[PDB]
């Protein structure tokens, strides 16, 4: 996409060398941002063949709130498997904060279903949030989140979304990470008998790995194609019922896929 | 400044029409970033006069962690009490959840020493961040944080923050919002021993008062003067320890000062 090789650039022209806590070398800067309008098409990179199915599941997995990798094994999604412990366990990442925000006074928030009708009830609200930032649990977690926080705005009867991602690798996580965010926007803004709006994804660290240059190379002297459109084939009775095959993108016509590696 | 003066003009050409809880107007935005490198220059706004003195003591107040009103009372800075009930408190606002954020174990961190820290120790990580938003706190606190969740960054000797702000008033808050941050980063690039970067604000709901528009239009006629300087007199012996009379602003020119209201 347009602002997405503009982001690999600058991350080329302006990036800093920095290392990772691996002590893996990268290109970085800090703080971006890029918009995009939901109803322009589907924000899935085109300039190279990304899949989203491991994507859906995960998604559907984080809204189901269990940490443990059992259902993504049931589906052979095996991105969690590098961090999860010998029971398929996470500790409370992501899905645990979305659905069950552990509190002092012993009670478990489900902030998905406390935006859903904040934008039913409230849409005027810009109080709208959900984070998986729970700072007494971080250590529990088998790593900090990526995804921090994002926060919901509703105007002229549109759903945006803004992510803060204080972490990006841009070649082999941003792609999959617009698209899960793109996806739950259009899944929420169905369920508030809502338009799309905008996601608006903004960065903290935001980097290409040394390693990814070859790739980062042959990627910028492709042309982005036509976005592609996604089709939700049935409405579901809450956000919380969503299944695998809801899903259908088409008029995907990307660039070959591009392999690229990580250290250990 | 530039980058301020342009944000007003955007909100003015492209905000929509969008009402607060009070049900007051505004033109809104969501989704906005700018870039301050702080070696230019002290970012205070210079197109209307902006005092630091409440700003000063607020920050420090916040460090200080304790979130009854009495030592802003102390100092006669009375911009909290709108909000704080009749001993003076506040609920669980900025500073306890920066000093004293509560976890379900029953212990309360102090993400201030833990940055500072991580800034020292191990200042390639992705994950030096203080955030204000606890989920299972908000009911407590008078109200939900505006300034949410920051980020600290260092490559080449240089710190930057960058900041979420939920929501923003952008004639009568950002100046202030801006100046807070800005004071921040030099205080823990000084502690350490760093050069200052830049302050990356990032905005959610970004909103003009319908009834600032008068004072919109005047601010926009007006150009920018030089940055002025910050002057910290005093290194201290750390972040916990400074005080109002440490800071100056050297070689301030603004424009003539702008009264703007709010509505009940």
């Amino acid at each position: 996409m347009k602002q997405y090789l503009e982001l690999m650039q600058k991350v080329l022209d302006e990036g800093t060398q920095k290392n990772d806590r691996t002590g893996t070398g990268t290109l970085s800067i800090f703080g971006h941002q890029m918009r995009f309008n939901l109803q322009d098409g589907f924000p899935l990179v085109t300039t190279k063949r990304c899949h989203l199915r491991s994507i859906i599941h995960e998604l559907l997995w984080f809204l189901q709130g269990d940490t443990n990798i059992a259902y993504l094994h049931e589906n052979n999604v095996t991105i969690w498997d590098e961090w999860a412990d010998e029971n398929g366990d996470l500790g409370p990442v992501y899905g645990k904060q979305w659905r069950a925000w552990p509190t002092p006074d012993g009670r478990h928030i489900d902030q998905i279903t406390t935006v859903l009708n904040q934008l039913k009830n409230d849409p005027d609200s810009r109080r709208i949030i959900v984070s998986a930032w729970n700072v007494g649990e971080l250590d529990k977690m088998a790593l900090a989140p990526c995804h921090a926080f994002f926060q919901f705005y509703v105007a002229d009867g549109k759903l945006s979304c803004q992510l803060y991602q204080r972490s990006c690798d841009v070649f082999l996580g941003l792609p999959f990470n617009i698209a899960s965010y793109a996806l739950l926007v259009h899944m929420m803004a169905q369920q508030c008998d809502l338009e799309v709006g905008d996601f608006v994804w903004t960065g903290g660290d935001t980097h290409l790995y040394s390693n990814h240059m070859d790739q980062t190379h042959l990627q910028l002297s492709r042309e982005p194609r036509p976005l592609p459109k996604l089709i939700i084939k049935r409405k579901p009775e809450s956000i919380f019922d969503y299944r695998f095959e809801d899903f259908e993108i088409e008029g995907y016509d990307p660039h070959p896929g591009i392999k690229a590696p990580v250290a250990i």
